[PDB]
DNA sequence: CAAT
């Protein structure tokens, strides 16, 4: 049994326009889930598979959500009882309603797990939504957004694509990026405890390994004095190169950058701290002061554990920034264990420094002093 | 992890 006979394929306009995951997008009057039931093992075609839609609007009851709940337990009384692994591809992430429901689905039958992939968040800058997702994952849903692996998978089972394959439309992998890292804001995603150790430790590094993780918070100024804005806080790494996504990779430094004006901060005075394992390179430094130019409400601060040097111009673009009026320090004692306090996975464990912590720290900071007084 |  293959999904092409389980299922009705959605025509290709359908699923395009549905689809797209621009984050911002109006005009769709429905959400559509595409959902695959599996046994333990993935590989092999599922046990079932079916494409179910549902109006935003006026009733919840009939969003594709529960008109799978529905199906799935008339379904289940028909089969012999197992474990089932369920994947859903839906175009809207989970209302309110539905987010509840689904979640107090999945915490009273132990024998489903399900993976919901999004094209788009729904309301995600409102509070309800945001405790909603919350819940739906503390339910033990895995919540991940739709990238060009899960778009093209999608048109290959639920779309008359007719044998043509599935060609990205524009701006997918920046919007990929944008939903990311809205998606770990809202669910609090921490990093990590061997993932913050391995990559901040600011020895010198020894590994073949380039990857920046780059941890990240914003002040508003209100009365004189700073106070933070809980809603912006996170992580993020950068994209390696792939033709699918960034064919020349994007660095922490940018996606970063990219975050900011997604925020739709207002007029006031805001100071936006990052800690990243490596200093920027020219070219981040470059974008980072050309943003900090053009952004005279934004104060940056960047704390850096390692200096990194790109062979190339690395020096000077970090004098740039500087003149430009971002804050640069190496990172301390003090700007490591507040990483490990805030953003990371760490169970209650206290911060541990590795061997060394202050001594490297003096050696960066004296090595980044004399850079920016050249 | 299809990898400037
Ligand atoms: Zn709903
Ligand atoms: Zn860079």
């Amino acid at each position: 049994p293959q999904i092409r006979n389980m299922v009705e394929p959605m025509d290709p306009r359908t699923f395009v326009s549905n689809f797209n995951n621009r984050p911002i997008l109006s005009g769709l009057d429905t959400v559509w889930l595409c959902c695959e039931v599996k046994t333990k093992d993935p590989s092999g075609p599922p046990l079932d598979a079916k494409i179910f839609q549902g109006k935003v609007y006026p009733k919840a009851k009939y969003h594709p959500e529960m008109r799978f709940l529905r199906w799935f337990h008339k379904w289940r009384q028909l089969h012999h009882d197992q474990e089932y692994k369920v994947t859903w591809y839906v175009s809207w992430s989970p209302c309110t309603r539905c987010a509840n429901s689904v979640a107090t689905f999945l915490a009273k039958d132990p024998k489903v797990t399900l993976t919901i992939f999004v094209a788009r968040l729904y309301y995600f800058w409102k509070p309800d939504y945001q405790q909603a997702l919350r819940i739906l994952a503390e339910a033990g849903a895995t919540m991940k957004i739709m990238n060009y692996n899960e778009f093209q998978d999608c048109w290959n089972k639920f779309v008359d694509g007719r044998g043509k394959p599935f060609k990205p439309w524009n701006n997918l992998p920046k919007h990929y990026t944008l939903l990311q890292a809205t998606l770990g804001e809202l669910l609090r995603h921490l990093m990590d405890p061997g993932t913050f150790t391995s990559n901040f430790n600011n020895k010198p590094w020894v590994s073949g390994q380039h990857e920046t993780y780059l941890c990240y918070k914003v002040e508003r100024l209100h009365n004189d004095t700073w106070v933070p804005l809980n809603q912006h806080r996170g992580f993020l790494r950068n994209q390696a190169p792939n033709i699918h996504g960034f064919p020349k990779g994007r660095h922490a430094a940018l996606c970063f950058l990219d975050l900011i004006p997604f925020w739709k901060l207002d007029g006031q005075q805001y100071r936006v701290t990052c800690f990243t394992s490596w200093s920027p390179c020219f070219s981040c430094a470059q974008e980072m002061a050309k943003f900090i130019s053009n952004n005279e409400h934004v104060s940056l601060c960047i704390f850096a554990a390692r200096i990194y040097d790109d062979q190339g111009r690395y020096q000077e673009g970090l004098r740039t920034l500087h003149r430009d009026g971002a804050k640069i320090a190496m990172m301390n004692y003090s700007e490591f264990e507040y990483c490990w306090d805030t953003f990371v996975d760490r169970q209650g464990r206290p911060f541990q420094p590795w061997d060394g912590l202050d001594e490297h720290s003096q050696a960066l900071s004296g090595r980044l002093r004399a850079i920016l007084q050249n």
